[PDB]
RNA sequence: AUCAAA
């Protein structure tokens, strides 16, 4: 299965622990304006799961973003920027 | 490793 959740979606993972989505829309909202973002968290510390996403408002800000972000980092920890795609914590059922 | 949304 391929799948791409729609072009303008990024996946932002290696962050740093320490990265919220503040952080997430000030890196790269410097590409495009965004329309959304997310930052994943652990559930007791609210910290971070290592990775987040990221909705600009053009799909092709997010290649310029995922063109130069991309292999950087981030509060000093080294990243992955590119089109996100879907999560894989739930499958399906029944049928 | 810079690997995916509870």
């Amino acid at each position: 299965m391929v799948e791409a959740d729609r072009p303008g979606k990024l996946f932002i993972g290696g962050l740093n622990t320490e990265t919220n989505e503040k952080a997430l829309e000030a890196v790269f909202g410097k590409y495009g304006r965004i329309v959304e973002v997310l930052l994943m968290k652990d559930r007791e510390t609210n910290k971070s799961r290592g990775f987040a996403f990221v909705t600009f408002e053009s799909p092709a800000d997010a290649k310029d973003a995922a063109r130069d972000m991309n292999g950087k980092s981030l509060d000093g920890k080294a990243i992955k920027v590119e089109q996100a795609t879907k999560p894989s914590f739930e499958s399906g059922r029944r049928g």
